[PDB]
């Protein structure tokens, strides 16, 4: 009864990851998902120096999910690059890192220091082309001709196989465009999809005011608001990008909605706004509810519905 | 206390309308609409001939809202003009028509044979640039260089002052370039945030199925999904678009749903996906319990908060 996921070469006890960005700036928060019963985890999305983000109130926990605009607050990539190096427990669970330099010349500077240690450690790149949250600096992956100036200039410098984390699209000829970009790298072996909902607002009735300090009160969402985007975009690019993986990210709060996005697409699913709820005790129900839901329809393991949802 | 709404020269008793698509395809939907307690109706967005519009399943219902791939069924522009210049009972409430021309010229020709109605009995325009549920037909609204063709030449072949109905975007660039858009288009005097966020997938964990026939599944969301969207989105071209109105659209369950998106900006407030929970009877509903909450507050007048939503 295998929850087992076996890509790149390394072997996953299950699919399950959390979202880049929840649990995982510092190294105590990076020992809890080592420590916790994910298949995986990735390292808080990092820049070249440090950042301490934007300013305060940025995150307000939501009845149907999140809001936040975190502006990207970590401790540079000297210091995930050192973890990855030295403290990680690679026979515990594989390590991404996930990179968002706010410049191409940052992204080549950061990923070309990753090469020796990915070679040595096999430590797992995926390269964020969403980042909602940084006042001034627009989401690249709308973007297409900067998204092919990224991934030309990621490919060449890192010259591994890496992955990319996108906005949600929503627009069919979005998907076709995203994909076209895509499938003209062949070093790009997986797409997480997707980021939070971008540049959303919430507002309290009682005070009349804004929730979150930054960019007048504009986040991006997270949670159930979420889960039809995040559906859709999986499988939308798990038809057009073959030779590719999906990783699902967005909604997942049960091991129903992990069973939804693997039957969409989904290789390894991300938990975010469920996670930074329930701490990362999550992972263990996680496990459990999804083997229930694989032993009640006769599925041995996750590849033989993976991808497999039926239209009309 | 008063709920009146002063705007395009006309009087509306107060701000709650329709969305477009729902309860207004017919001759008996738009009757019952005018009927109804609503300040305004809108009929649905319409084509130069009929169109019956998807295969059936192509709505469905959903805990947090909607998912819908109708595809613009309409009974012809010919049906919605002979309505508005003959049928409709101005005395009551006046009336928008959404128009969905598929191609510029098909627009253009559907706009000329407005204006002599308008003219006549003051009927007024909502172009819709978001229809996300034509197969193989990209939201307008996406494309900045064809949105621009679109109002340039509705602008020349229409000439007097129009709406335009936008789909929901997610980045601050995006927001930019949409207003630096619609600003060099003074005829555009409202815009009309939000349309479905288009292109979300909806599987029923039981049959491994989607739960529409269109598209593989893939349709527009409504309801609960959309507010945080749909507020931002509003307040966005609130502050971008000085010299323009901005109507609300998406997620208005209640009268608090209807403060929020006034706060924000929104001079009248459309409902879509709970008009077709509960009918026309939620108008009334409506009225009540937004007096409830301005009555609490202190207030008499919209005007008192209306784009008074406070940041920090
Ligand atoms: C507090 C917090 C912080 C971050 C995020 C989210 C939240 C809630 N997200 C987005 C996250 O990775 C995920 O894609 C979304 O939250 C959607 O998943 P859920 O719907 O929340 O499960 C995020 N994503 C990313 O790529 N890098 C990051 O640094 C962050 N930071
Ligand atoms: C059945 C149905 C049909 C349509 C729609 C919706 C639904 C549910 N919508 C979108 C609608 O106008 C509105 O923008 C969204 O539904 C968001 O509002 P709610 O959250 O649903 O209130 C829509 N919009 C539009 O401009 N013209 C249309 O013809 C339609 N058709
Ligand atoms: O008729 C439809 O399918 C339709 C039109 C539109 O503008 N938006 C939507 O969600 N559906």
């Amino acid at each position: 009864m295998s929850l087992k996921v076996n890509i790149l070469g390394h072997e996953f006890s299950n699919p399950f990851m959390n979202a880049a960005g929840v649990l995982c700036t510092t190294e105590e928060d990076l020992r809890r998902m080592t420590e916790s019963e994910s298949g995986s985890l990735i390292g808080k999305s990092c820049t070249l120096a440090p950042r301490t983000g934007n300013p305060e109130p940025r995150y307000f926990g939501l009845p149907l999910g999140s809001i936040n605009s975190m502006g990207l607050p970590n401790l540079g990539v000297d210091f995930y690059l050192s973890y990855a190096a030295q403290t990680h427990d690679y026979s515990r669970k594989p390590l991404f890192l996930s990179m968002s330099g706010l410049s191409v010349e940052e992204s080549v500077e950061m990923v070309k220091k990753l090469v020796p240690i990915t070679k040595e450690k096999g430590t797992i790149l995926e390269l964020n082309l969403s980042a909602p949250n940084v006042p001034g600096k627009p989401q690249v992956g709308y973007d297409f001709d900067t998204t092919r100036t990224y991934l030309q200039k990621v490919s060449e410098a890192y010259g591994l196989p890496f992955g990319v984390k996108m906005p949600p699209y929503f627009d069919i000829a979005h998907f076709d465009m995203a994909a076209a970009v895509l499938n003209d790298f062949p070093l790009v072996k997986f797409i997480t999809c997707v980021n939070s909902i971008g540049n959303g607002l919430v507002i309290d009735p009682a005070n009349e005011t804004v929730v979150i300090k930054p960019k007048q009160g504009f986040g991006g969402l997270g949670g159930k608001y979420v889960l039809p985007t995040a559906l859709a975009n999986v499988n939308a690019f798990f038809r057009r990008c073959p030779d590719k993986l999906v990783f699902g990210c967005g909604g997942v709060y049960s091991g129903e909605e992990a069973f939804l996005h693997i039957l969409a697409g989904a290789s390894m699913v991300q938990v975010g706004t469920a996670l930074h709820d329930e701490g990362p005790i999550i992972f263990a129900r996680l496990n459990k509810e999804l083997q229930e839901i694989m032993t009640n329809k006769g599925y041995k393991t996750l590849d033989e519905f993976r991808g497999r949802v039926k239209t009309m």
